[PDB]
């Protein structure tokens, strides 16, 4: 069985610096690409950077200088350079897709505490009934082709990928859920709602540029009853 765990997060005073580890099960570093993703409490899901199979690292813009990532044989690790209160946020780290700079393995996260493309997603609520229909729009500030993908993310729980290059569902996710779109404009249609589908979805640009990865805002979905 192929698996991913967090490490290292705890309450930390402002300046003093925190090393998280992400330990890997089933697979090798040699083969597969990491990167880390951050969510502040109530916030949305932000991109900090990858590290390649071959050890070539790229930082989105704003965590230059803030965050280091390293890697072992087993292990991928994020240095926290020095903390701020507004980097108390659950830390996860994710195993990269073959095609896309999108993540199919994701970890339970590890919790910190401490004492240029645009993703435009829409609506921000909406709830429909058992049976009913949602509709999730995201709109990109340049054009990222084919380069998106669908996560749920149920409350207290680590994002799932539900769809990754646009329209192509992920392993396990049913038809019910239709990913299109192209260049700029993406949606997503849920079909004959359940109850397990109340969860917040967000679109990330997939493309393979530190500058134009991004995750919308996210997407509460509520269902009528």
């Amino acid at each position: 069985a192929q698996s991913v765990e967090e490490s290292g997060g705890r309450l930390v005073t402002p300046g003093t610096p925190l090393t998280l580890a992400c330990t890997v099960s089933g697979f090798s570093l040699n083969t597969y690409s990491m990167f880390w993703v951050r969510q502040a409490p109530g916030k949305g899901l932000q991109w900090i950077g990858i590290i390649s199979n071959f050890g070539v690292i790229y930082y989105a813009t704003w965590a230059k200088g803030r965050f280091t990532i390293s890697k072992t044989s087993t292990t991928v690790d994020l240095k926290i350079t020095s903390p701020t209160t507004e980097d108390t946020a659950t830390y996860f780290c994710v195993r990269k897709y073959g095609s896309e700079w999108g993540g199919d393995l994701w970890g339970p996260g590890t919790l910190v505490t401490v004492s240029e493309l645009d993703m435009t997603q829409t609506p921000a609520s909406v709830s429909e009934p058992v049976g009913g229909t949602v509709t999730i729009k995201c709109q990109a500030s340049q054009s990222i082709s084919s380069y998106l993908a669908w996560y749920q993310q149920k409350p207290g729980q680590r994002p799932r990928l539900l769809i990754y290059e646009t329209s192509t569902l992920a392993s396990g996710v049913p038809s019910r859920f239709k990913g299109s779109g192209s260049g700029t404009e993406f949606t997503l249609t849920i079909s004959d709602l359940e109850c397990a589908d109340a969860a917040t979805y967000y679109c990330q640009s997939t493309y393979e540029n530190p500058t134009y990865v991004s995750f919308g805002g996210g997407t509460e979905v509520g269902v009528k009853s």
